[PDB]
């Protein structure tokens, strides 16, 4: 009944996680003016480069170099010693008007609950009660440990620690009636990018006892545990410098860690009508929403669009055989109790507000209690 | 025990699609002189731009604006009217060496059989039974329509076509203990890029007449069946003109349209040693060997890596209830016939060879007998 299963994380100075950062900065900083604006930002990110690249119609007048340096400041890129500087980077911008010809099938003279969905797609949400979140405790613990080497970075705990991270953790569950039980961690990966003082025996004791031992509860670590910290046994070159990132290519870092299911659409530098990003965060309402009021243990949704139609094409709901409802009846829970057209979608998770770049590391869910965490009370 | 399932599609044009194939047009001009090049090519698409992003260490010599150019004209956007032009938009280069930490601790000084990992990650690879080629019948159908499009397209029946398409395919199946059961196709979208003077119309009847008929088995269509063709009403803008495109951003439609499972890797533009290519295209041959073996209906398989590190950390089978043995058993039958050590996959799967842009439409598996299709005979 035993199994593994394994999830990663980046930290904010991965290079992709750099571009999400930046695009949802660029985001914010359209929708601080112009709540209404089309936004679809892609970043690229290579050795002294920020590239924009993508199309924005709106009402606000940004300073794309001030946004994008004040991001990469922030995430810690501060020095040429770094391999990155938010002072003396290449800013480039290619960023253009939203199509006309998609602007006239989505939005234009309709009514703001009828627009049409902003592209074709499909969409998933999940939620587990292995947590109080309503998370995989793999892909938790993986976020956890990329955010306490960030806490103790910008602490001057271990000042060789640079901001590009990555990790990883394998869990051994038991299977309970559909839902899964976290038994004990199985491996944990950490690499993470430092200075070239530091010698790889003071990293690793580190790792081990600053970062995994402040994170993961002791009752998860035992004496068959396997570690891999700083496997690769150099990591000096890092950030952008040492491999391109670009915005949308940690998808399932963003959303479950490999659990549930992913529709393929990034979320990052999109406004509210790209339903790759609402209709997600939707999804994951929903499915939290069916988790926390008792319906289910853990349930998957899913649900469809085509560009220029406001209802959903495809709803479905799977819930492991931890409902004591069929998907039918769950199916019909949900239609009563939810719209999931993207100009409703926008009302009920606030998604005009401008809280983007605050989601665009350590995850999209079970954090912070954005609107799409808060569960609807359900009638039935 | 009825239920939807959706996937889509993309077209040989869809921006993102193009990035795909480029960077693969790059690693296989590479590999043609290099069989150990070190590849870790990305491209960004927008308006008139090519931009290539990323590390390469090579013996090879590479032109790549011809190699660039060549690709995008093998796509069709040959003139201004399209939108874009292999003969006329910028080729920009912003590659450089691989990292030498990555080097040193990846495969410097290192028995080929015994090169770590490229990289950390999880990937997952499935199988089932519903088609004879393994794969779910939303995503080949999905991908069916877009290959249908650019037939008749090259061939000069629908002249008004041009290269970028998505499409969209929501089925109907019935719960077959564990397995799944096509019944009916439930709704479909196409939306692709046209000329200025065909009307809406002509387009919509051309959609359904000579591209759905001709794909989609009249017993899936019946009369509650839901088209959306050209529902944006107007697709003149397109290609990167339209929207910019990213290497790796399409990984669903690249491996089972939402089926399965996926770790976040994406395939393109990258050589053997990057195992978020090759531990995806091994996991997918254990996978199918699994179900062509009789040992399952219907199989997911995820396995993990840490950088530098060759064996994979952990080894997961979920046969969904579709086989009489157990995921031990399941696991000791895999460690008996396959070595996942990316030294030994490449012997295996032929990584070395020069067949990659081939992969990069259409999606990788279900198609070709490339040697990840070809299942193993297995001891047991
Ligand atoms: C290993 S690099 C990807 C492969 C790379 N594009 C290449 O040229 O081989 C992927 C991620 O791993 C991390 N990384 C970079 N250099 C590393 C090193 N020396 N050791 C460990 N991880 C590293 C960074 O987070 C980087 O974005
Ligand atoms: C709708 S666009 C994505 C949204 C876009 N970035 C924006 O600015 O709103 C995504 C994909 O849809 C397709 N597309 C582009 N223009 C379209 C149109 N007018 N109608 C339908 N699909 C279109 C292309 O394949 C494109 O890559
Ligand atoms: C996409 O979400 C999932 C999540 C979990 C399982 C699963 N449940 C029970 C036993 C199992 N053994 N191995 C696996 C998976 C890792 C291959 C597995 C399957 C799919
Ligand atoms: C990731 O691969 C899957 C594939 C299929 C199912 C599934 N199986 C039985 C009944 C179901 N109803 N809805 C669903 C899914 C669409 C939400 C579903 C679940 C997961």
């Amino acid at each position: 009944g035993t199994f593994l299963f394994t999830s990663e994380s980046v930290g904010e100075g991965h290079p992709d996680k750099i571009c999400d950062q930046i695009s949802d900065a660029v985001l914010d900083a359209h929708l601080q003016q112009d709540p209404d604006a089309k936004v679809a930002c892609e970043t690229v990110a290579k050795t002294g480069m920020i590239l924009l690249a993508g199309e924005i119609t709106s009402r606000a007048a940004v300073d794309y170099q001030k946004v994008v340096r004040e991001a990469v400041k922030h995430i810690g890129y501060d020095d040429s010693s770094k391999g990155f500087d938010y002072k003396t980077c290449n800013v480039l911008v290619a960023l253009e008007q939203q199509s006309p010809d998609i602007a006239q099938g989505v939005h234009l003279d309709r009514n703001e609950e009828d627009i049409g969905a902003g592209d074709q797609g499909l969409m998933f949400g999940y939620a587990t009660d292995e947590t109080e979140e309503c998370m995989p405790l793999t892909i938790v613990l993986a976020h956890k440990l990329n955010a306490k080497l960030a806490e103790l970075r910008r602490n001057g705990t271990l000042p060789w620690l640079r901001p590009d991270s990555k990790t990883q953790v394998t869990v051994q569950y038991m299977q309970d009636r559909g839902a899964v039980l976290p038994i004990r961690v199985h491996t944990i990966v950490i690499s993470v990018q430092h200075d070239e003082e530091v010698c790889l025996d003071e990293m690793r004791d580190a790792l081990k006892e600053k970062v995994i031992k402040a994170v993961v509860p002791a009752k998860y670590l035992d004496e068959d545990t396997i570690y891999h910290l700083q496997p690769s046994g150099r990591f000096v070159i890092g950030g952008p410098q040492g491999d391109a990132g670009l915005t949308g290519r940690k998808i399932i870092v963003d959303t479950y860690g490999g659990w549930g299911a992913h529709g393929g659409g990034a979320f990052s530098g999109k406004d509210y009508t790209k339903v790759d990003r609402s209709a997600a965060y939707a999804a994951r309402w929903v499915a939290k929403s069916l988790v926390k009021g008792g319906l289910c243990r853990r349930v998957l949704v899913q649900v469809s669009y085509a560009i220029g139609v406001s209802h959903p094409l495809s709803i479905s709901i799977f819930h492991y055989g931890t409902s004591q409802k069929s998907e039918r009846e769950l199916l019909e829970i949900v239609k009563k109790n939810f719209d999931l057209r993207p100009g409703v979608i926008v009302r009920d998770l606030d998604l005009k507000k401008p809280i983007y770049q605050r989601t665009a590391a350590y995850g999209h869910f079970g954090r912070d209690s954005f609107p799409w965490e808060v569960p609807k009370k359900l009638k039935y």
